[PDB]
C-alpha cells in the first residue's frame, strides 16, 4: 500500500516504512542545523540507495554519542538525510528529511 520509500526527486528506492526505528521513543524528530534550516528527520534503522559524503564528524550532532556523514541520493544527488555511526545501541542509524521522500506500494 505506502510501504516503499523513494527519492522524491527522482524516486530511487531508499528505505520501508518496517525500517522506521523510534529512537528516544519516536521516530520522528525536528531539528535545526547551524543555518537555522528546519528538517524533520525519520529514523531509520536501514536505507539503500543513498550515496554516503565524506567522513564522519560529531560537529552539532543531533543524536548524542553518533558521528554523521552527509547521504545522498545515490542517483540524483538530492540531500536525503544523514548517516549516523560510532555510537550505541544501535551503533549505526539514518535519519532522513521526511519530506524528500516519496511512500508507496512495494
Ligand atoms: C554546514 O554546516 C552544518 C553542520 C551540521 C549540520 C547537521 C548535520 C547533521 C546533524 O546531526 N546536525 C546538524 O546540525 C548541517 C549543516
Ligand atoms: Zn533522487
Amino acid at each position: 500500500g505506502a510501504s516503499i520509500f523513494r527519492c522524491r526527486q527522482c524516486g530511487q528506492t531508499i528505505s520501508r516504512r518496517d525500517w522506521l526505528l523510534p529512537m528516544g521513543g519516536d521516530h520522528e524528530h525536528v531539528v535545526f542545523n547551524p543555518a537555522g534550516m528546519i528538517f524533520r528527520v525519520w529514523c531509520f534503522s536501514l536505507a539503500q540507495g543513498l550515496r554516503l559524503i565524506g567522513a564522519p564528524s560529531g560537529e552539532f550532532s543531533w543524536f548524542k554519542g553518533y558521528d554523521w556523514t552527509i547521504a545522498l541520493c545515490g542517483q540524483c544527488g538530492s540531500h536525503l538525510g544523514w548517516h549516523y555511526e560510532g555510537g550505541s545501541q544501535p551503533q549505526t542509524f539514518f535519519g532522513l528529511i521526511k519530506d524528500r521522500l516519496a511512500e508507496g506500494p512495494a
